[PDB]
Order: C-alpha cells, then structure tokens, then sequence
C-alpha cells in the first residue's frame, strides 16, 4: 500500500453527513483544522468526527490545528463579492466603512502609515494585483493592474513591505488554547519568520499545561533565510506554497520546496508539501497534467506528506481529490520508493542504528522493519531513508500513533509499556500475529533499546522470526 | 540567458497585429501551427508573420506543422455549446444530424460498430466522462457519469477500444503537402503508434520532393510500448500529455514523461514536453503552484523544449504565459543546468568527441563551445549533455538554424560552406567578433571535421583564442 | 598493536633453550611443524615448548602440522652428494640403485613413463636445472643446463608435467595420525590439486576420531585453476610461493597471490602468504629492500597471516626475523588497515550482521567490536573486512582460540558456555574489565545470537557501555 | 610489448665485449653510470658501447650519470681490510692516519663535533653496526654491536644525525663536467635534501654551457619531508631504497616508495624505483619470491621505471636479470596497465588535452595515441595516466628521445621541425607506415599544437586514419 501520507483540510465541503468518515476510508492520514475560517462549534464537531472515524476504521488519523498567524485581510463587501477590473481605482482603508467595489477595509491598521506610492498589493495569493498611487489619510488609493474577482475577507500580501505584527495574535492564542484543550495532536504556525517563534508557541503550551509537536509553515522570505535553524527548532515543516509564491517570486518556489524537503529529511523532521497540488479539482473531477506532475514530483523529492486545501475544504470533489492524490502517489511508489540521498552519513546513535537496521532488513529480505519509539525519533530517522519494506513503529504512548500519521511510510502499534527488550519483542509478535498479513516464521528486523521507557536509549537490533525461539 | 527552448502554439489569440512579433521578442523559439484548427489562409498568414519576426529580430524561430492525425471528434451543436450534466442520457451518432444537447454526430464512423455497453467515452481530454449503455443502430446511447460543458468539434477518446484509422488521413496528407510547400521546418505527427509511421510521412515528403525533420507525438500506449524504436526512427519526440493522460491513466504520465526525455537524450534526439504546463494562464495572469512546479521539473528532467498550447493559441495572456515560462526556466537554470546522467558512455565518434570537447571547455574555463554541423547531429550530441557554457552551432545550411531552435542551449550561426577546417575556424572568429559579447583573446573550444561538407566527418577539437595565431 | 598474524616454522634453529618462548614473546601467532624434516621426538619436544610458552605468556599460539604431500625426490648417492656441472649427462632412474654422479634413483616411479625429451627437471626448486634428452627403459637421460651440488633425497620438480600421485602418501597418513594424536590445532596439505583432496584428509581424521581445520597449500597449476572450489572446500589456504614459482612461471606468482588472497577474503577463509618473505635474514641481521616491500605488500593485499620458513627454522636470526616482520606489518597498519574492497555485498545472515556491526562500531567510535562465535565463522566474516577497531572474539571452545590465531586482527577470549545473550554480554564485561586497557563506561558493539550455543544463530547487535545497565 | 622502463647499471660485469649490446637487445632503456666507482676511461668506453648499441639496434637508450654526492666514507687501513667483531672497541677519527683495526679515519671531518654517545654508525648499509660511547678530541670511540669485515673507503651512515655537507662535492663537480662534456642525457644527484640542491647542479651546467634533466635521488629523511617541493624543482625522482632504508627505518620505505611514485605521477615527472629489486640474482640465475613480488608491485604502484644495480654492474647474471625483470613487468601489464588514480582532475591545458586524448583513443579503439612534444611535457602528462594503447611521442629534438626512455609506455620518433600541424600529421603517417605494425586506414589520435615549434602550444586533438584524406 501507499507509503507517502495525505493531509486534508476540513471545511464546508466536509461537513455534510459521513464525509469525514469517507475521507478516512479513502486514505486521509492527517486532518487539518484551519483556524482562518469557521467557529469553535465547527471545529469541535469536525474534531469529533475525525476521532470517531479513526476509532471506527482503525486507521490512525492525526489532527493538525493550523493557526492563522499575522494574516492581512480585506474586510467585507456589500454583496459579498465584487470584480476589480484592470484600470479601476480602488481604495483600501484602515478606517471603518461598508465595503463596496470602490472602497473596502483592511485588518492591517498600519497599511496607510507604511505604504508608499509604488508598493504592490496582491490579493488572494495573486489573483488580483494593485499598485499604490497615493495615501490620502486612512485610504490607500490603488490602481488595479491585474483584474479579477475579490470577495469578503480575502488575504492580501505586501511583498517587499516589512510587515509589523506579532507571530501569535490574541486570536491565535485563543485558538491555540482551544485546540490544545480540545485535544489536537499537532499545531502549525503560519508566517514563521524566526526559530524563536517556536518559543512563543511553547509559552502558551506550558501555561495551559500541554505540549504537542509544532510545525513551522514556510511562507516568508525570512523563513527561507533561516531555514536550517527553523527546521532544527520546530518539530516539522510545511512548504506553504500559496503564500510563499506571493511573498517570493513564484518562480523561486520549486527549488525552495526541494531544499526544504531535503533539509527536513537530513534532520529527521517531517515535511508536508501544501497548496494547489490538485487545485483544478476544486471544480473539476480530474486534475490537469501539471497537477499530476506536481504530486508525483513532490513524492520524488522525498516529502513525508502532501496536503489538500480547498480541494477538500470547499471544493466539489473532496473524495475524488483524495483518491486521485493517492493513485498518483502509489503509481510513483510502485516504480521506486527511492528518495534523494542524504548528504551526511548518520552520526547519532539512533541514526546509525536505524540506518544499519535498514541495511540488514533489505539484504536479508525481511518482511518488515520494526522500531520501538517513545518520542518518534528512532522511527523518523529510519523513515527518512525510505525503504520498500514496511516500517512498523511500536510505542506505549497513544499520541505517538497520531503524530506518526504524518511520517513517511509508517504505521504505528500501541502496546503496553514494557520492562525489558525481550518483552518488547514478545509484544511485536503478539501484535503482528493478529494481522492477516503476518504469520509465524516471518522474518523481521527489530530495533529497540534499554533502559526501557527511556527516550534515546535505542541500542539493539534483533533479527527475529515471528513466534520462533530465537531471543 | 535562457538555455531551455520554448514552443508556442499560434491561433486566434496570436492573430492580432504584431502579437507574433511580440512572442518572438519575448523568447518563442518554435511556433507550432496546429492543423486541427484554422484555414490554409490562417496558417499562411501566421507562417509569414513568424518569418518576418525572425528576420526582423534576428532570432531563430523554427516553424513546426502539427498534423491532426486520426483524431476522433464530436460534430457541431445547435448553439455551439451545451452542458452534459451527470445523470443525463446522450446519444452519439455516426449518422447525420444537427447536434443538440440530446444527440450529436461523431467523425468516427465505426463508433456504433465497435462500441459495447460498458465502454468509456472521455470528452475534451477527460473534462466530461460517459459510459455506453447500449448501441441502437447508428446511435451510441450513453450516460454522463462526470458532467461538464461540451462544444462543437471537441475530441473524444475511447480508452480500451482498439481504434482503426490510418496514421495519416487524406486531410493530413493535404495539410502536410501544404506545409512542406509553404516552407515549414519540421512536422509533428499526432497519435504515433509504430516506428513505421515515419515511413508514411517520408513517402509524402519524397513524392513532394522535400524532407524536413519528423517529430513523433507520444500520446498512445502503443507509442510508449515502442518508445525506443520510435525515438530511433523519428527525428524528435513530443510528450503530448493531454491525450496521453486520457489514453493512459493520468497517474502514469509523470514517469512516462521522464522515461521519454531520458530516452531522447541518450539518443541525441530533441524532446518537447507539451500541454497544460501553465494551463490556468488561459484565464489567469499568474499560474498555480503546481504549474510552476511542472515547468521547473520538466527542466530538471532534461527536456530540450517546453510547449505552450491554449496558453498562447486561445488564452487571454499569451505574452505573459511565454514570459512566465521563461522566468521559471531561468530560475532553475541559474541554480544549475545539470540533467540526469546518461546511462551509456558515448560510443560514436561524434558522441565521444562532443563529450571530450565539453570536458576540455569546462576544465579550461572556455567562454564557449563551438561545433560545426551539417545535419545538427554533432551539436545535438553535445547539447544533450547540458553545460553551463554557451553552445554555438555553426552551419552552412540555413534550415539547420531553424531546426536547432528546438535543441537545448543552442544558438546557430550561418556561415559559408568552407573547404578546410582552418577556414571553418576563421569563420568562427569573424562571426563571433561581430557580437558585442566576444572579443579577441577569448578562449573557445571548437569542434569540426574533415573532409569538409560531409555529415559525420567530425574529427577534430581545437582550443583557440579568438583572432590569435594558434591554428 | 599488530593486527596481521605471523606464522613461524620450527626447526634446528628454534631447538636451543628458550627460543620457542622468545618467539612467542616476540609475536609468533602460529607455529608450523614441517613434517618434511625431523623425527616424531623432535616434533613432540617442539609442540610441548609451544604449549608451555602459550600458557605461560597468555598469548594464543596455534600449532599447524604441514604434511609433505606427494613430493618427488631423488634417492641416495654413494658419496652422499655430488656436483652436477653444466654440460654433463646424468640419468635419473626409476629403478633402485645407490646413486653416483652419473645415475641416481627417484621416488617417482612413473618418471620414465611420463617424461619426454624437452621436459625440464629442476632440483632443489631451481639451483640445478636439467633437460630430458631421451628415455631408455627405466632411465631418464638428461643434460645439465644449470649446474650445482645435489645430495641425498633432494626434491625435484617437473614443471609442465602432469604428475599422477595420491594426495596423501603413506608417510603423510602416519604423520597426520601422529599430529592429530599429539593435539595440533590445524593441518596443511602440500601440493593440493583438487577440492576432493580435502575428503582424503577428512577420511583419516574420521577414522582417528579428531577433525581440525585443513589448509590447502597452493603450489600447483591445478590448484590455481580450481582456486575457488578449493577455497570453498578447505578451511583456509596458503600461497606456497616456493613451489608455486617453479610449477608456474615465477613471473605469474604475484598476481596469483593477490587473486588467492581476494578469493579467501570473499569467502571468509583465512589466507597465509608463505616463503622467502625475508629470505636474506637466514644469513643477515636486516632484510633486503625487496623483502620489506614484499611483507608490506602482502599486508596491503589483505593477507590474514604471513609466514617465516627457513628464516626461523634454520637461520641465524630467527628472533630478529619475527621482530622485523612485525615492525613492517605494524608500520603499514599504522598508516591504514584498509584492504581491497570485497566485490559483492554480503548475503548471509552472519556476513550481513558482521558488516552492519562494523558500520555501527566505527560510526559511533566504539572501543571494540566483540563477536561471539562457536566455529569462528561470525568473527571471520568481520575480520576479512578489516577495521581499525579491536576485534574481540568470544567463545566457549578453547580450540577456537588457537584456530583464530591465524585470523586477521583477532584476539580471542574463552568464557563459559552461556544460556542467554544477556549472559554472553555479562561475560564480555567480566573478561574486559580484567584488562588494564578497558574500563567501565567504555562503548563496545557486541554481536551475538540465540539460540545460544548454536552455530549460525548470530542474530543480534547490541551497543553496550561496559558495566552499565543498558541491556 | 613492455610499457614500464628498465634502468641498468654498468660496471665490471658489463665490460666484457658485446655485453652492453646484449643488454640493449634484452630491453635496457637507460644505462646508469655510477660515478662512485670506475675511472673516466671506464665510463667513456661504456658510454661509447651504449651509443653504438642504441644506434645499431634502433632502440632509444638514455644515459644517466649518477653523482656520488656527499657520501661519508672510512679512510684507508694499513692492511687494506680488517675484521670488526661484535664486542670490540674501535675509534673513527677525523684526524689523518693510515688505519688499523683499532683506529681509522673518516672523510666527514665534523664527525667528532657532531656525534654523541648513543649514535649509531652503520657501515656498508649495515652489515657492521657500531654505537658511539664517547668523543675524545678527534676520536669517536665506538663499540661494535654487529660484527663483520670492513675495508678501505667503505661508506658509513649516521642515521638520525644531522649531516652538514655541500650538495655537490668537488669530485661531483668534476664528474658532472666530465659527464656533460661526454654527452650524457640526464644526471642523478645522490643524497638530495632540499629543492635548492637543483640550483647548484644548474650552476655547473650553465657554466659548462649544457643542461640536461636532473633526477633527485630520495634517500634522506629531509628529502621525504620536502618531497613535493623536490618533485616540483627537479625533473624526475629516484626512490633510492638502499640508503633510504638505512637513513630511515627500513619498515617505512614501502609506504614512502608509494607516496613518492604517486607524487611524481601527479606532477607528470618520471619516477624510478631502485635497489635490491632482484638482489639475489647477483649470485643466482632466478630471483626469490620476494624479489618477483617487489618488481610486480612497483609496476602496480605506477613507477615509470625500475632499476638494476649490482644485478647488472657486478653480478654473475646481468642479462638474465634484465630478461627476468622484463618478464615480470610484462606479466603484470598483460593483466592490466591500470595505475592508482590521480587525486586531482587535470588543470593545465596540456594535462586537460592529454587526458581528453586518452578518453577519445580508448573509446574509439584507436591503434595508438600520438603526441608531439618539444620538451616531453605533453607526453609525460599522458604517460602518467597509463593506457593500454601505444603511446608514440613525436619530436624534432633527438635528446628528447633519450630523455623519454625513462617515461612510462612511450616510444619516440624523431622527425623534422615542421611549420604546421598538417605537416606534423603527415610526418606521423610517413614514420608509422615504415613500421610493419601500422597500415593505411589505421585509426590514431594525434595531439599537437600551434604555433609550431613552441613549448606548451599543445591545442589540438585530431582523430586520423593513416594515409586518409581526413585533415
Ligand atoms: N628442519 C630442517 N632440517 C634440515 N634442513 C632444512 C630444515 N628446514 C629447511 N631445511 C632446508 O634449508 C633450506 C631453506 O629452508 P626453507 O626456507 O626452504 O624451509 P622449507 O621450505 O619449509 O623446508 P623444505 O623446503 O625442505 O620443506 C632448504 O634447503 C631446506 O631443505
Ligand atoms: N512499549 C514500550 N515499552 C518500553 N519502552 C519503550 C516502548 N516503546 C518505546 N520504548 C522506548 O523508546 C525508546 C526509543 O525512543 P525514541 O528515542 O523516542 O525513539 C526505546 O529505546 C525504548 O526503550
Ligand atoms: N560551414 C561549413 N563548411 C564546411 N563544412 C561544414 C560546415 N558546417 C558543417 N560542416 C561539416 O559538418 C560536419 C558535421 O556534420 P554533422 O555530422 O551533421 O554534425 C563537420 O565535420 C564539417 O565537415
Ligand atoms: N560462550 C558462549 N556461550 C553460548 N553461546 C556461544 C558462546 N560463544 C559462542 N556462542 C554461540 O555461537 C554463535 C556464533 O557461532 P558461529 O556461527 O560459528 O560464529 C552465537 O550465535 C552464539 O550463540
Ligand atoms: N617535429 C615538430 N615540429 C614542430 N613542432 C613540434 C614538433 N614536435 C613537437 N612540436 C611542438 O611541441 C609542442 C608540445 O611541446 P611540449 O609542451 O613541450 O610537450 C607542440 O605544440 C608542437 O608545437
Ligand atoms: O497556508 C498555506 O498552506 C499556504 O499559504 O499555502
Ligand atoms: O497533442 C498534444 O499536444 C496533446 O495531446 O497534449
Ligand atoms: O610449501 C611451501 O611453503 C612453498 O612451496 O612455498
Ligand atoms: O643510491 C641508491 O641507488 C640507493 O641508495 O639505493
Ligand atoms: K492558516
Ligand atoms: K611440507
Ligand atoms: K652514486
Ligand atoms: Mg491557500
Ligand atoms: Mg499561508
Ligand atoms: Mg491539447
Ligand atoms: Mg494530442
Ligand atoms: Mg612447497
Ligand atoms: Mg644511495
């Protein structure tokens, strides 16, 4: 089956009866809750539907809370939408107004203070483009240079204007508190600029009394300048290509994507590739040739996971988008699971051992590689290598199963906390033998460590036949 | 500047005054004339505008005639378009009718004879999908399973039905005769199935008294099964992804593309990647993130050329599409021009020498590699290696400059037919010194051969400083 | 700390008091008893001296019995010796006689049947050389082409002649029986031609009720033609260069040596390089520059062990020969222990695991690699890789310590037969902690297997700090 | 034919009529005249014999003058010789005396100033070894620790002692002047310590009005410390292993040899390996197995040339030594000519071009590589790569044929000084067609350069069939 993981975004198109369940059955590995839209009622109902579907199907499904961050947005228009045609003059004001075609509010109250004639304003990830002609009091008077539809609350980007805004707003802190209390498994922070942004997220977590893994969304030039330090400081990264391709020239995104995936893999951190991967499937039952190519290539690049956004959250074909994505991933994988080589030989005990375990398993034609992990680290150091063999994570901590839902090629088994590596190995046999897929005599390579129940203790590789007396 | 080449398709959107010139100035290297649409009048006018723009600007621009081949199409509808909604019953008839929503003709008169209940019909490259429920006389009665707009003369595909049709129709033969007489530089054949299809094109050429290079369009499973024999028999290939992704499962196209590019390069034949590369730019001023990725990745795969279809032929932003494609190509190339390694060390004289010349030029930091070529072969064997150095083809045959417009990284200089390699080398200096960018003393590596004026005689590498007495 | 092993031959020069002890202290790893000379009382006394010296010093010292094999010899002369000068005619007869200058017997009773005019006869491996002129009945009439002294019972070689003789003589069977009863640790058979020769050695061993490892001496063209089959069938090989360079052209020996070493290593069998390595030290206190080169190059080639023959058995400087050999080996090793790479990836469990263990130990900067072995196999699969790390073999079978005396880079510890791998690991700590050079906390990589006490069960790698609670 | 070159030393054993001729016919490529022995009449006679044999046979044979250098020696003894037995006390004095057993002079007048108790004195490269006990005025009082015969004027070594002495003695200057006037083709300087030593040799040469290539003999630790600077400053190097293995611990010589060969090859300088390669052939018709190994391994190491000293100058088997050496070299080469890879990609024009020429010739299965060279450089840059193809140097300067006698794999053809590269190529055909080995149509790769007759102008590679009109 499929090795690469699929992240789907929930929203209006997944709220109908049984759709969340249908996404899980179709292969969704991680459900994204985007706090840019919806209210707390919405997110709670959707969270519950994911947990139910996961427990009903037996599939691991992680829940990712995506914080909106310092997003700049337009306000509302009188009819909900308008058309900004090339050549029209429009006013974006930092004051109060009822929006109309001619004049609309913005959430960024420093716009009129900071804008200068010549500044570019890109709406909705570049659908519409304006240029500032002047500032008159609270109004930024613009000419539409590239025309298109605009609608209530659309995002704007001010590339090459330094935005001043806190990494977490008050809304983000409330959303994060709600999400932590609700029980989500990971958190993604939009518009990360610095490795120190993770410290702000940790502050909230520690006050509330609950940490979960933090994903840095990469969608700002500062993020790319600080890429390595960000990969090191956060638990995972997302190539957030929508905003990244307005904040940077869109032609620079493909090589940035590949750099970011490679860096994540070298550091054994999960990487998600996001946004417009199957964009046309918002309206169409089949994707474009560029879209299938983009999905295939993100697999070949070495991504742990690929994300669907509007394709599942608002589109007409959410289930078909998941199925289509999965078909493309599998077609590539069937040819080969190889990723680009890592440029450093592993140095850490866990890396050295996971690398050796892969060697042994492949050369002896084992049926699976099995790794015990308390934090996920030992398994992540193996997963990033890619192997055509099944990779079976064993843990005692249920949250680790949901966290590993985003890690390449990995399925997780929850077992009791054991007091010995012999016990760990017995648990492997018990768990695997309950599956139709495994039988007595099957060769597996098991990575474990003593002292038991200690992060980082990984220190043994055992070649084992299931149920046989070889321990 | 840019190494990878850009093919643009001409049509209604390029017919406005001086748009063809504007495409040339924006970087179009090859203009595609698609004989599926337009009048002979239209193609003549467009051909002339390309020749004028090429001579006015001094840029080489090849002209490629694309023959429609055994395309199956719907006929016309009463108002020019209709909507086929999911659940509707429609009739595709092999008999005469004015089309309406309910019933429309097809050009494939064997449809009712060859269709069986359960056969799938995909319209317009998969935008609409039908299933055959029965055949009643001349009518194939279908249910729309995936709905969408359809319009006059849209193509249909019958994947998993053996289509019987000649590789060249009467219309194709007329079009090819017209194109050869008009003076086009290359010909592309749609729906190639066999290496022997090239000999049918050669038959027409030889009767008319004029050969030009033949490109096999790859858009049938048979073509991919016979890929190597087709690359060997034709002069070039096009990955025609529109039809290929209906004739094959769309998820199989990305690896096919990569295989086809590699095979072309191993055999020193040009390869063009076509269709939907910047599809959304038909309506939008900026492409999707999948589209920029697809363009970048086709560069990384090693393609000589990338093609725009509707983006230039019918779309709202033909100039922007060319500029955008060029920006993406350049962004990748600025990072590196490396292509995947060839799997064979060169064994032919021309291959061995072009490979050596590249070594010498790169290791001595030469300002350019220069190769004399009568057929293009010596230059193509170098081009396929990729090198960050300029690659300057010298020839006495003007058509070779237009043909090499589709070959990676290559600019061509027309010079007189010379009687010695010393004379060839003097012509290099004369030609290059007329350019602002070259001066006396500049180090160049020159590949040439005696006997002069003989295809394949390539047998010398000379390291030369322009204008210096070192020959 | 020298890794490569040294084999020394006992004889008249080692019989004087305390010399055998001094050899052991100087580094002798294996003592060779050459059954071509000496009586049973001699060999018994020498055997006892080796066992005492080994037990007194604590150093493992293997005892190797070298069987003479089907050696062809001259008979006796009336005056005990004569001079065969260039130009003289001599008769070698298959009849019995007391010899004279003109006519002497040979032990090879088929000489007159098998020799033809033009055959070469080399005496004493090539001081005296004759050419056969004719066969008259029992007499092979020869012309001396290179003159010199000959004496009773000197060996002769018939290079190029197909010699028909049993692999074991009656004398060999008696000698082997005496050596097995005496308690020697391995046996070498001279003049091996076929893999089936080992079967005759095994027959004797099984009748006597004691097997030990069998080394094939390689000194016949047939042996080299059947090299792989012989390496597979025997337990080890010796490049017996003295006779090899008479039976084959001497100029072919260096590449044969290198081939044989590589083959032994690919199959995890010990290889000894023998004969004339420091030949001039029979008379001189320091070797020639060719000799030092020969020793260094045998190390670089990947030999487990190097042998001294006359340098220790009859020479004036037996101790200095051993010390000098050791200094040369250590000088090379101090630069690098690298051997030529093996040409295939390990395929067996023991090979795959020993290869992984090496990776882990080197990458984690372990103080030693430790491997449990019942037959030696697991340790031999590691030894042949070469590693700058100490390689510590652990076993319960004392003979394995003596056998592994000829294996590259390996020291062996005898411990009790254990009932668990945890027990094995505890024995490692107990044994190592008794050494000054290991301490608590030292990192080691341990290879072991369950079920315990079973050849081939090797199935675990444990990274362990000595005395720490990490099992 | 043989690729590696053989240097032989002339002396008493080659003085008998027609022996020098027989050496040339047996394959001697370079004749060494050792100015440590013989008078000027001897050297003149031997020089004449080499020139006659070279011209009569048509084989290039270089003549190498080896200067004695700052060799330290004993003085004379009253009885011409004495025996210095282990245990006795001897005085080596810096004062003049006719010696006796108890007290003998030395030529090194700083011995008493520079020696200290504990210093070793080795006579004759270490048959006799003394240890210094005391310095009393002019006398160095020593204890003999290894006994043996000593005689008038025997050499001594003071390993570890900093010897202060001029690089050229007055005798060396006289010898060098005689050798230059006589017409020798290159000069070797013994006991080189510094790159600046070449400057003193050049001083003499410039005063006399004749330069030839200078070879640094490497036989002092200072030389090895300054190895790269010495290789760069001199025209070639000789690994002078006799003295090197006394001045340095003999166990360090094998890796020094290999380092020196590699360094010479990286810098395209000839390297000769010297001394005791077939030492036992001074008395014996066949060498030891160590000796054959030493010769083979010097070939595999990448040496241009191997040298015979006493084996040809004083031994009983000078011709057999040469033939035996040649058979061993050829046996290795028949298997493969591969040398260790160079660690740098070639950077100079001549290196880059010679490397490319090799590629082309091997890939196109050319019959030979041909290179024009005025100084030897272009050919040396190719030779050091090793190729199984013939390497044919073409030059107009007769001395270059004698100089290239010591360069790996190279035969040299003298042709007129040409005014064009076309003329050079015609000379190739004329010269080669006179050989039985080459015929019209044979494919060769030719390296040449314009401006003609200029060192370093190498700038063209031409693939040519002999006698065909392809230039
Ligand atoms: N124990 C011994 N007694 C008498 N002579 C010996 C003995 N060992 C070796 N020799 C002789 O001394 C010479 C050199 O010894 P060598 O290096 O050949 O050891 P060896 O080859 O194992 O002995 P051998 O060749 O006789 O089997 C040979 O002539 C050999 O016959
Ligand atoms: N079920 C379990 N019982 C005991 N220890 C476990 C269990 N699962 C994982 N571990 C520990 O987790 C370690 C690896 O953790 P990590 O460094 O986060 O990969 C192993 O060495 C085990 O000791
Ligand atoms: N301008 C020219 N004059 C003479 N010969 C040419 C010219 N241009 C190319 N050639 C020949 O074309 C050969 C290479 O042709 P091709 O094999 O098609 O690459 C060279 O070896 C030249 O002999
Ligand atoms: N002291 C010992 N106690 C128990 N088993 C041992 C001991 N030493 C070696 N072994 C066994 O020998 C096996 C390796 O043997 P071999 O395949 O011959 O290298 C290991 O798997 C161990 O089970
Ligand atoms: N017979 C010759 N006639 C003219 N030039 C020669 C001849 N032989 C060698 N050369 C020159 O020697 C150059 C290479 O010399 P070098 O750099 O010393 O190897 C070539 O470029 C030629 O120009
Ligand atoms: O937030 C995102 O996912 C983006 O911008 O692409
Ligand atoms: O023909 C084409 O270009 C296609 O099908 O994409
Ligand atoms: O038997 C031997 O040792 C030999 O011949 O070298
Ligand atoms: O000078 C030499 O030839 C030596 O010392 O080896
Ligand atoms: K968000
Ligand atoms: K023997
Ligand atoms: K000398
Ligand atoms: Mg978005
Ligand atoms: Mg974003
Ligand atoms: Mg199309
Ligand atoms: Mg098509
Ligand atoms: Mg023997
Ligand atoms: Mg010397």
């Amino acid at each position: 089956t499929r090795r690469g993981k699929i992240v789907c975004t929930l929203g209006p198109a997944t709220q109908r009866d049984d759709l969340v369940r249908a996404l899980v059955e179709a292969g969704m590995d991680v459900a994204r809750m985007n706090f840019s839209h919806g209210d707390y009622d919405d997110h709670k109902v959707a969270y519950e539907r994911v947990r139910v579907a996961s427990d009903a199907t037996g599939r691991a499904v992680g829940v990712l809370a995506d914080l909106q961050g310092p997003k700049i947005r337009l306000g509302r228009f009188a009819s909900g939408a308008t058309h900004w045609a090339e050549g029209e003059t429009v006013r974006i004001t930092v004051g109060a107004c009822e929006g109309s075609h001619d004049r609309v509010s913005t959430t960024y109250k420093r716009l009129a203070q900071d804008a200068v004639a010549g500044d570019r304003v890109l709406v909705d990830d570049g659908k519409v483009a304006l240029v500032v002609d002047a500032v008159e009091g609270d109004d930024v008077v613009c000419t539409v240079v590239e025309g298109g539809p605009v609608s209530d609350n659309k995002g704007i980007s001010l590339p090459g204007m330094n935005v001043t805004a806190p990494a977490l707003s008050e809304k983000d802190i409330e959303d994060l508190t709600f999400a932590l209390n609700l029980g989500v498994d990971m958190v993604a922070l939009s518009f990360v600029r610095s490795p120190a942004d993770v410290e702000l997220v940790h502050e909230v977590m520690d006050r509330i009394g609950r940490r979960v893994p933090v994903i840095a969304k990469l969608e700002k030039p500062e993020a790319i300048d600080n890429l390595e330090a960000i990969v090191l400081a956060f638990d995972a990264v997302m190539v957030a290509r929508g905003d990244l391709g307005v904040e940077l020239p869109l032609e620079e995104v493909p090589l940035v994507q590949k750099r970011a995936i490679q860096m994540a893999r070298e550091n054994a951190k999960p990487v998600i590739v996001a946004t417009q991967m199957l964009d046309s499937m918002i309206e169409n039952s089949r994707p474009t040739r560029a879209e299938a190519s983009d999905v295939a290539n993100a697999v070949l690049d070495g991504a742990d996971a690929l994300m669907l956004s509007g394709e599942t959250s608002v589109g007409k074909y959410p289930l078909a988008a998941v199925r289509t994505m999965s078909r493309i991933i599998c077609a590539v994988e069937e040819n080969s699971t190889a990723a680009p080589p890592l440029t450093h030989i592993p140095r850490t005990k866990r890396g050295v051992i996971s690398y050796a375990a892969r060697d042994i398993g492949e050369r002896l034609d084992a049926k699976a590689l099995v790794a015990f992990t308390q934090s996920g680290d030992t398994v992540r150091r193996l997963a990033r290598l890619h192997t055509p063999l099944p990779l079976l994570a064993f843990t005692a901590w249920p949250e680790v199963r949901s966290q590993l839902a985003m890690t390449w090629g990995t399925e997780t088994f929850i077992v009791p906390k054991m007091q010995s590596t012999d016990g760990m190995i017995r648990q492997v046999d018990k768990s695997l033998l309950e599956l139709a897929r495994y039988k007595r005599g099957d060769l597996v390579v098991i990575v474990a460590g003593a002292p038991p129940g200690t992060v980082g203790s990984t220190n043994l590789i055992h070649v084992h036949r299931i149920g046989e007396d070889d321990v």
